[PDB]
C-alpha cells in the first residue's frame, strides 16, 4: 500500500488488465474519478512522452507514478468497453449507423496516434471505451512499444490472438501502423456479425482461421510472404471466401472498405487516415447509445 494512495480516496479493483489490476479511485484535491493501472528506464521514457498525445478518440493519460520500484499509469475513466456493450446488444445487434459512428471515430483516433508514430498493437474489444455521448475511445496506445504484449497476463489469462495481424503471426520483426488497421478491420466485422471474426486459440489455428477466409497468401497477393520468418511451405493452400458471406447483412460500401482493412500485404492495406474518405462514411452520424451504468 504506497503512500501516494493517499492521494485518492476510493480505489476500488475494477478489472485484470494485460499488465496489471486495474482500479477506479477519486482523487481527494481535484474530486477527479480515474482509472489507475498497476504495471526500467526506457519504458518510463517512452510511457511519459505519451501524456502529450492526446485526441477526443484516445483515452487520455493523466500521469505517470513510480515508485518503490513499482510503476502505476492514472487515465481518464470511461464506464463501459465495447466487449461488455456488444454482449449487451447481442440478441438485436448494435445498429449500423452506430457502427458506423464508432469506426469512424476509432478511424480518427489511429490516424491521430499513427501521425504522431505511435502505435497500438493490441487493439480488441475490452480496450475500446465507450461514454453515454456516443464517443468511443482506444485505451492503451503505445504501451506495447514501452513493455511488450505477453502471452499471459500478471493473472495468467492468455492474450487474445484473434485481432492480432497476420504478419505479427508471421514473424515480421518490423510491422507497423497497418496492424493497427488488420485489427480494426476485425472488430469492425464482429459488430456487424455478432461473432468473432477469427477466434483462434493458438498461433497456428489462428493464421489458418485467416487463410480459410482469405486464402492462403502467396506471392501473387503478398509478394515477399513466402520469405517471412514463420511461413511455411507446407501450409494448406485454401481458396478464398467472398465476404458477401463473411459480413452479412454489411452492403457494398462496407465490404469495400473491410476488404482494404484486410488486405494480406501491409503496404497495400488502407491507412486510417484514407478509410476516413471511404464512401462507407458519406452518411455518417452520431447517434446516442442505449448505456445501462
Ligand atoms: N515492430 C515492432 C512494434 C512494436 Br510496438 C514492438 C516491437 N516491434
Amino acid at each position: 500500500s504506497p503512500e501516494f494512495m493517499e492521494n485518492f480516496q476510493k480505489v476500488e479493483k475494477i478489472g485484470e488488465g494485460t499488465y496489471g489490476v486495474v482500479y477506479k479511485a477519486r482523487n481527494k484535491l481535484t474530486g477527479e474519478v480515474v482509472a489507475l493501472k498497476k504495471i526500467p528506464s526506457t519504458a518510463i521514457r517512452e510511457i511519459s512522452l505519451l501524456k502529450e498525445l492526446n485526441h477526443p478518440n484516445i483515452v487520455k493519460l493523466l500521469d505517470v507514478i513510480h515508485t518503490e520500484n513499482k510503476l502505476y499509469l492514472v487515465f481518464e475513466f470511461l464506464h463501459q468497453d465495447l466487449k461488455k456493450f456488444m454482449d449487451a446488444s447481442a440478441l438485436t445487434g448494435i445498429p449500423l449507423p452506430l457502427i458506423k459512428s464508432y469506426l469512424f471515430q476509432l478511424l480518427q483516433g489511429l490516424a491521430f496516434c499513427h501521425s504522431h508514430r505511435v502505435l497500438h498493437r493490441d487493439l480488441k474489444p475490452q480496450n475500446l471505451l465507450i461514454n453515454t455521448e456516443g464517443a468511443i475511445k482506444l485505451a492503451d496506445f503505445g504501451l506495447a512499444r514501452a513493455f511488450g504484449v505477453p502471452v499471459r497476463t500478471y493473472t495468467h489469462e492468455v492474450v487474445t490472438l484473434w485481432y492480432r495481424a497476420p504478419e505479427i503471426l508471421l514473424g515480421c520483426k518490423y510491422y507497423s501502423t497497418a496492424v493497427d488497421i488488420w485489427s480494426l478491420g476485425c472488430i469492425f466485422a464482429e459488430m456487424v456479425t455478432r461473432r468473432a471474426l477469427f477466434p483462434g486459440d493458438s498461433e497456428i489455428d489462428q493464421l489458418f482461421r485467416i487463410f480459410r477466409t482469405l486464402g492462403t497468401p502467396d506471392e501473387v497477393v503478398w509478394p515477399g510472404v513466402t520469405s517471412m520468418p514463420d511461413y511455411k511451405p507446407s501450409f494448406p493452400k485454401w481458396a478464398r471466401q467472398d465476404f458477401s458471406k463473411v459480413v452479412p447483412p454489411l452492403d457494398e460500401d462496407g465490404r469495400s472498405l473491410l476488404s482494404q482493412m484486410l488486405h494480406y500485404d501491409p503496404n497495400k492495406r488502407i491507412s486510417a487516415k484514407a478509410a476516413l474518405a471511404h464512401p462507407f462514411f458519406q452518411d455518417v452520424t452520431k447517434p446516442v447509445p442505449h448505456l445501462r451504468l
